[PDB]
Formats: C-alpha cells, structure tokens, sequence
RNA sequence: AUUAAGACAUUCGUGAGUGAUUUAUUUCCAUGAAGUGGCGU
C-alpha cells in the first residue's frame, strides 16, 4: 500500500489562528512532528533512541543523522466546508 | 672574348566550407503560532 486515508471526528473545537480561510483545518505541520516522535517512541518500546535505530535500520528516516523525521507525506483536508465558530473566553457574559 | 651573352621560381589561388555551449538536475530538507493564568483565602 502507498496511500493511507483516515477520517477524523472532532470532540472539542480547535483554537486556530488561521480561521480566515474557509478551508482552515488541522495543520499537518503540527501533526507530523508529533506523529514522528510518537512512532519512534512506539518503535523503541517507549524509548526514542531505540525507535530511531529501528527507523534507521529499515531506511525509514529522511536523514539518518540529525532528525526524527520519517519519510512520509501528510495532508489534512476538509470534505464539507461548514464549520462552527466558537468564542472561547475565561469570563462569563450575557 | 673565355662551350660565351640575355633570363626574379614566377602567374593565377579567402584557412575556407558544415556546427545551437548544449544535455541531465524539484531551492529543497527539519521545525507545534505556541506558553502561562493572577488577585479578591
């Protein structure tokens, strides 16, 4: 397999700084670095150094020398562009 | 007066004709617009 497709459900409203665009959704520049660390941690059974050695062994690293990055491409897109906008404050008001 | 005297190795003649500094090469790789509440006990 070359492509992985997943459908995400939202439980809490994300605080997004680029809400102006109608296609504003979860940013992959945030997901990918955390997912890379999560997978390397899981590959090494809770240790990121063993997990990097595992990824280094099976040629899964973009660079074998200095980064945790894994060689995959991540894209997050909206299917239906209808969204709910929330005002989140720490003060009650009518 | 003597196998002697006279006689430009010279005339004409394009280093010229054909020819792509071109072919191959991702300005790309890594990166959280995030962190924290405080006081009125």
């Amino acid at each position: 397999m070359n492509q992985l497709t997943a459908i995400l459900k939202q439980h809490t409203p994300m605080i997004h700084f680029q809400h102006n665009e109608s296609g504003a959704t979860l940013r992959a520049s945030e997901v990918k670095p955390l997912l890379d660390k999560f997978i390397l941690t899981k590959l090494g059974n809770g240790d990121i150094r063993e997990g990097r050695l595992y990824a280094k062994k099976n040629n899964w690293l973009i660079d074998n020398e200095k980064n945790y990055a894994l060689n995959y491409k991540l894209s997050i897109s909206l299917q239906k562009k209808s969204r709910l906008e929330y005002l989140i404050t720490s003060s009650t008001f009518p």
